[PDB]
């Protein structure tokens, strides 16, 4: 829309009030002109045609139950944009301020969210396994990170390359959650998963085995389900990232932690300079070692800790 930038107010999926950047031209649209070439949020109206209609509102107030997933998709896309710009000097997912588009209310009872090659897409959940998935800042940032990966390393979404793809999205989703600094943790999807059960999540980076995922290369899945286990074997890499940041001893191997900020620098460099569409876990180790060497020096603690972390998860 061509109009004037405005600031609306609404409530997200978890019932929290937030301001959102909108545009006015007869209606107020979920179009944020303050970031890049815009952030645009669409209504898929419980159908699967995409993107659907650019979200329009008569009064710039977004407090209806139907509005909540749009409010959060739109707001958390802005947070994720800010993280990549402020922390990594990256302008949108293509590095040239590409428009960021999301659709909410996708299908009926849809227990998932995804990047479809052109935009983010969020289901409302069935109210039992999930509530609307855009309520999770880690979920929104996970999806937008798939766009970043597709424009950079382009990790093929199958087998070991696909597991790295998934782990990169869990890592940056978590780092974005810590950047926004509201109830941050190393779990994925806890804000929107199983409303009737407290304390669980979809996956854990700190303890992948908690939710049945491998935390060592010896326990990797090698069958064909889930594109050869992309959301399963991501646990091996998620654990290595957790260890690089936080430290710990895992199967007897001790890792000196170096903190989230350096974890983010090392993985962002690996993703944008060293990883390729066919990279496997061993090649990820080399890419992370080279990135840490570039940033901190071959004799640094940071390099030593990357090696320790990959050793701890059985990746040579
Ligand atoms: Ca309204
Ligand atoms: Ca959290
Ligand atoms: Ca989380
Ligand atoms: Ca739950
Ligand atoms: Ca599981
Ligand atoms: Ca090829
Ligand atoms: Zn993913």
């Amino acid at each position: 829309i061509t109009g004037t930038s405005t600031v609306g107010v609404g409530r997200g999926v978890l019932g929290d009030q937030k301001n959102i950047n909108t545009t006015y031209s007869t209606y107020y649209y979920l179009q944020d002109n303050t970031r890049g070439d815009g952030i645009f949020t669409y209504d898929a109206k419980y159908r699967t045609t995409l993107p659907g209609s650019l979200w329009a509102d008569a009064d710039n107030q977004f407090f209806a139950s139907y509005d909540a997933p749009a409010v959060d998709a739109h707001y958390y896309a802005g947070v994720t944009y800010d993280y990549y710009k402020n922390v990594h000097n990256r302008l949108s997912y293509d590095g040239n301020n590409a428009a960021i588009r999301s659709s909410v209310h996708y299908s009926q009872g849809y227990n998932n969210a995804f990047w479809n090659g052109s935009e983010m897409v969020y289901g409302d959940g069935d109210g039992q396994t999930f509530i609307p998935l855009s309520g999770g800042i880690d979920v929104v940032a996970h999806e937008l990170t798939h766009a970043v990966t597709d424009y950079t390393a382009g990790l093929i979404y199958q087998n070991e390359s696909g597991a790295i793809n998934e782990a990169i999205s869990d890592i940056f989703g978590t780092l974005v959650e810590f950047y926004a600094n509201k109830n941050p943790d190393w779990e994925i999807g806890e804000d929107v998963y199983t409303p009737g059960i407290s304390g669980d999540s979809l996956r854990s980076m700190s303890d992948p085995a908690k939710y049945g995922d491998p935390d060592h290369y010896s326990k990797r899945y090698t069958g064909t389900q889930d594109n050869g286990g992309v959301h399963i074997n991501s646990g091996i890499i998620n654990k290595a990232a957790y260890l690089i940041s936080q430290g710990g001893t895992h199967y007897g191997v001790s890792v000196v932690g170096i903190g989230r900020d350096k974890l983010g620098k090392i993985f962002y460099r690996a993703l944008t300079q060293y990883l390729t569409p066919t990279s496997n876990f061993s090649q990820l180790r080399a890419a992370a070692v080279q990135s840490a060497t570039d940033l901190y020096g071959s004799t640094s603690q940071e390099v030593a800790s990357v090696k320790q972390a990959f050793d701890a998860v059985g990746v040579k």
